[PDB]
């Protein structure tokens, strides 16, 4: 009677992990999706994992039918991918488990390996194929890959069990300032590849100040002596890459036009190896820090930014391509050259669109507030998510900063945890800057945090005029501080319910929010070491912490309403500043 | 930064407990309810307990307003008491926290102590009054009492934070076979009493075989020497009780008509002590076991029973008086003299109506499936709920059996935990029988479980013809067993979706369910040691484990549909059996 | 290309008919229903019958999948039995085909024959089992039986294709004055019987004027020599019946209390033959005609009647038991001893409830208006429906009159068709009277119709004061006529929209309807040869011919509104008349 008497029914599924080490490079690969209607059940008590519905035991050993608690083909249907919270109002506040199943046929036209990719599933995803357990993924915003070659038949049943439960030891914890959207909400794909295939492919301008050297790195699925053929036709590049034990790299001379948000030049690149082919569309640029300067392609820059969550009234966390394009267009209308994508990895199409339309990006993992920094398995979770993100987005010129977390306490255990993450980012990616968003040192009203020593760029969150209501605290904060690194003010802002007006002293009104922006900008614009800002936030987003009548379960710090149809007065305050900077160059 | 960086934000509230030791006797006490509209928020991340909204800190020390995430008087309103899951479809699957608040005025007309009673709140209830923490209750089906005398002002604000979260270490665990209804779902009351008041009052027929002696026990809120006076005018009784250190008892002669379900005679009793008065309405009966016989008032009985959950389509767990009367009336129409109230304490009005209308009762605590038997604090939770139940219902003649749990594994840790619970019940109540529902010993197909040694009556659950599909296992089971004490078959049955028909071999149909009842009765009715049965169950109830098309998130073992408007064929099978037994006397 | 180029795709299904000759007697037989949720499609073009979906050809001979236009297990679900028109507003006016399918398991515990019964399906029902065609039924209001023994497997799929299409050559034609309710709307059953089983059982009081002799006739499924034994324990009866070639009968002495509506005495009767047993619950009464007198148990009666359709706002033609009880109770409150069930066989439970509650009945087949009297296959359809009705209801004491049709033209072809139907009824049932509802002879304003010669009782429809607006035509009609047999006025009345008032000259108002009843009763009550009346009608019913603002697609001649919650003034006019007759005895 283990289905009712087994206390630790999940331990048996802690195997077959999808991790950064099972990802494959997808550029240029044809994929068949499993998007569509899946039969589903709400599984509030995790009954599928206790009773093992995926085994489909309908009769006992003696031929008697047994009672069952599921009916796969007669279950209702839900269109995947989606955040299930926005499918039906009954599911808005549901954060337990749902079980999804469908069938598909499989015929190999040649010898091939097949991966299942789940583009994102929050928070846990357990995979079953033809009655057998494939494995699981932990972490709610990164793609998960499993080699399913050995499970496939001519006709298949796949089951996905997805648990939205919040837990203090997860990354993030159970307490955040955003909405817990659950389910399988980015594309589900089948990827056929040769037995010997390209597993990783990384390419970048070498950040040596000459703008004339390009590095490319390849690893294969097998330890083999081989070569790859790299082609960049527009740059006249055709170079051999020699592979030893399935890995190799090359550095070669080239003269690309350097990518900027204003001139987002991209190049088609193609790599062959054995019978395999991949391709990408990549820009070349150098991002460095020199003293207090942020240098893009050798030139100091001011990052005119805005923060942005992955939220949608209709789609929850599963934004469409159109919604991503809208966010970039509105940010550029606002005058931005930079966007802070908070607080987790967004859909990879965001950085691809930023590559194409021209917008610098900061990408982040949800090491947020009271992470269990002492727990080794929590470190393993965080480091895997960091490395998944870096591996997924390595070739995105638009991305210039990896952030290892946000608003964590300055304790010994936090410093060990997050400094090692910062070292991990640097080791995984020699081309990009590493940052994090820190709280103000309240005792000294000072930019001072032990983590900052390990960062290329300091992010500081401050809410003077709001959570720190006395505006005079802001000039004092900047006078008290003299960092030797560039500073991005990674958050400031104020709530305003759309169309809620009052005096500038009425916190929560449009007038007060615009007044906060006026005072913030008047101080920050003349601090020499502040080299950017990403005010919180582009538009209102669902938020379980905000319950007042002038919040209505949305964080109201957006410069636009939650459907992005309406611009609040503070939008035009920030825009006027950014357009001034643009006019000055 | 405590509200965002404190990991263990709940430890500070582990104080001011409501327990069996803070209960007061309520019979004959005037109460003022706080039922009504309460302003409320969905508090998914427990923000109220982290930010301490109940302190209502609206300005800082320098007079600046600070942003806040709540608005008590402008929140929407929910009528309490209720299960919040049936209030709106958005809350059906919500099992986090909600925060409720309202105001009330208080004027003492004489010196008095005041208790707050929360009739039931699942699972945790934290109480705040005028910005101060009063305390909390743990356990989802028993009434909670706090002395609030020292918190009261002329105008008051009360805040209740109620957490529906399921946890493995709770009682029950996170895995049950019933629906997790959450909220404050029985009466909220203010109770004014003298400073020295009657704290407990227990009265029962002495089970000495004469039916002519009555015991009465009183304790006071103060450890003093005093006399109480007990009056039963209809029986010519007036007796003093000498109290010492706040406690005393007396045994006296009386000639009551003995309570039975067929003739449920009740008597008004009144007790005074100092300036305090309490009263009750009680029946007098003797319940004993002799060998394999269950004896009511000296005569062997067969308990023609049905099991029953506290479930309602419209009201969730917060059944109305009319719904309880309906359940009793339908049970009696079915031919029952007995009902198993599963698996937790029902509203105390159930046993009061059973006293009045005439139905014998089994009441139970949710020590169900995989309880953390090794954890001392889990034992403390279970023991407290057991003692709350017994103290609440001590004077209910209809209740004859306390059950200490259901379908637990026969392990050493379980045995230590549940045998000590059974000893607790025996020590707390010398007048009633103790039982539990046990699984069949699958190794021997036998009624054999180490806990049975500690019980007066053996409860056995068996599902031959259903989960044990071979009917032949049932005669084998009864042949293999020769218990020395009475056996109640506390569960058997089969799913049937209302109006879903098929052949008797189609599991899940009405015809198969009726066939299972026919074969169960044919065997059970001729087993000498089976003195009762409570088939599972009177009517269909919400059940998160049952997801098939012929279940629809209801357990379908009811003899009636979930609205009790429709009787399935198996209803008449059982009814015919019970009416034969009644015909025979 | 058969599914697209075959013009006559239905001819292949004109086989395996369910007819009166395949019916079996059901009294006392255990049945397993197939009522429940069936997966279904709207099949507007009869694609299932052209493409043969029931063969489930999913792959071609080379193993390729082929496209299909159905998905049995993933279709939506409809609860059967029902009139599909009242299931959803989208189906109210749908009268094409629908396809229903489900599965069921079958295990024979002994050698047995199995019948499928479809209690009623309007108009055509085609049956498929495990991919094979079983057969079909024609006729929308009678039960259909097919021997499916040789089709059954351990796991079965049944498909029912049901066509509601109206056709001029059907019985009824495409033009009626009632609503075309479609679908399988009475119980679907599986019936297990011995190979040699009792096929028909008929029992009645011998109409020889002694009231002391009972006849009983039995036929078997096999043409063998055997004895049956008949028992009526309450009357001290036990008699053998000698069967030869599968058939025999017996007449025996018995002293039953004679059934009347006021004292509806019934008796349990049981018949055994070999291993088979059937039983029934029957009353004993004599119905005869002598001159102009209708004699019940030897006494002249006046039939205080009302007409009644099988109509329900919520359920369409699939009335519940409660709705039938309501119709009988309201008729008796109106003062009726008699009801005309128009214009087709109602659920057989109607006459069983009339047996029990006490109401005399007229039952009728829908040979209505412009039947294709010249077409032999239309005659075959009508004769079969008549014989199905008579075989179904032979043992119902409440039924005293079989009606062979309604308001047909007095032509030579009609006379040949309907007189042979009347001879059929007489030959099939020696115990009951035969009638029909005839139009007034408009040339003579006279009761005169060539079919009346073949009837025991004359039914005349007349609408003086309504369709014949001059009331003076009614006394003229009765003056012009001097029939030699009893006359029942089988229809009169007037529209009244509930709560629609006006002057007595406003046709369509309550006042005018009451005025018509006053004048009808004033004349009819003093005509010597009028021995009964069944005014049209008890309550408003759906009617596609009535489109005015004061009709709203209902026939408004009811004495009550369509939900039977409201009694119009004419209700009390008729009630006052019937209670005067009852007062007089
Ligand atoms: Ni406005
Ligand atoms: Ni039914
Ligand atoms: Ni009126």
């Amino acid at each position: 009677m283990s289905d009712i008497h087994l206390e630790d029914y999940t331990e048996q599924y802690e195997t077959g992990f999808a991790t950064v080490d099972t990802m494959i490079f997808e550029g240029g690969r044809r994929e068949e999706l499993l998007n569509g209607g899946w039969h589903y059940a709400v599984d509030q008590y995790d009954t599928c994992l206790r009773q093992k519905w995926y085994k489909e035991r309908y009769r006992d050993e003696k031929g008697f039918t047994v009672p069952i608690d599921y009916s796969f083909d007669e279950w209702p249907v839900m269109q995947l991918p989606c955040s299930w919270n926005t499918i039906d109002p009954m599911y808005l506040l549901y954060e337990g488990s749902m079980v999804f199943t469908r069938k598909f046929s499989y015929i190999a036209e040649r010898e091939e390996t097949v991966f299942l990719k789940v583009g994102a599933a929050n928070y846990l995803c357990r995979v079953f194929l033809n009655g057998k357990y494939v494995g699981m993924h932990r972490g709610g915003s990164t793609p998960a890959f499993w080699n399913i070659t050995e499970y496939l038949k001519a006709e298949n049943r796949i089951v996905l069990a997805v648990d939205g439960t919040r837990r203090p030891e997860q990354v993030p914890t159970e307490n955040t300032d955003w909405f817990n959207y659950c389910g399988v909400y980015r594309d589900i794909a089948l990827i056929r590849v040769p037995k010997c295939h390209i597993k990783t492919f990384k390419i970048a301008l070498v950040p040596d100040g000459t703008f004339g050297h390009v590095m490319a790195k390849v690893t294969l699925s097998e330890k083999i002596t081989a070569k790859a053929e790299l082609v960049i036709e527009e740059l006249g590049v055709s170079r051999k890459i020699q592979l030893e034990n399935g890995a190799g790299e090359v550095v070669f001379d080239a003269k690309p036009e350097l990518w900027t948000p204003e001139k987002p030049k991209l190049y088609d690149v193609k790599v062959t190896c054995g019978t395999d082919t991949v391709s990408d569309r990549v820009g070349f640029r150098e991002i460095r820090v020199n003293g207090r300067d942020i240098l893009l392609n050798g030139e100091p820059v001011f990052l005119r930014g805005i923060s942005c969550h992955e939220d949608s009234v209709e789609n929850g966390k599963g934004l469409t391509r159109e919604e991503r394009i809208e966010n970039i267009r509105i940010a550029k209308e606002l005058g931005c050259n930079f966007m802070r994508l908070a607080h987790y990895p967004h859909n990879e199409e965001m950085a691809k669109l930023a590559d194409e339309l021209g917008l610098l990006l900061w990408e982040e993992i949800p090491v947020y507030w009271a992470i269990r920094f002492e727990r080794e398995k929590t470190y393993e979770d965080a480091q895997n998510q960091l490395r998944e993100l870096i591996n997924r987005d390595w070739n995105r010129a638009s991305v210039i900063i990896w952030s290892v977390g946000n608003e964590n306490a300055d304790t010994d255990e936090r410093l060990k945890f997050m400094s090692v993450l910062a070292e991990c980012a640097h080791r995984e990616d020699e081309t990009r800057m590493v940052s994090a968003a820190c709280l103000v040192n309240a005792a000294k009203n000072k930019i001072e945090d032990r983590l900052m020593e390990y960062l290329d760029i300091i992010g500081i969150n401050e809410y003077c005029g709001w959570y720190t209501p006395d505006f005079a605290m802001l000039p004092a904060l900047m006078e008290n501080s003299q960092p030797d690194k560039p500073v991005i003010v990674t958050e400031f802002g104020a709530d305003a319910l759309p169309h809620h007006h009052g005096t500038i002293s009425d916190k929560g009104t449009e007038e007060c929010q615009a007044d906060v922006y006026e005072k913030q900008i008047a101080t920050l614009r003349n601090i020499d070491y502040i080299k950017g800002m990403t005010p919180w936030i582009l538009y209102d987003f669902r938020c379980p912490r905000r319950t007042s009548l002038i919040q209505k379960y949305y964080n109201r710090k957006g410069l636009l309403s939650e459907d992005k149809k309406y611009r609040k007065p503070a939008f035009y305050v920030l825009q006027k500043f950014y357009e001034e900077l643009k006019r000055k160059e």
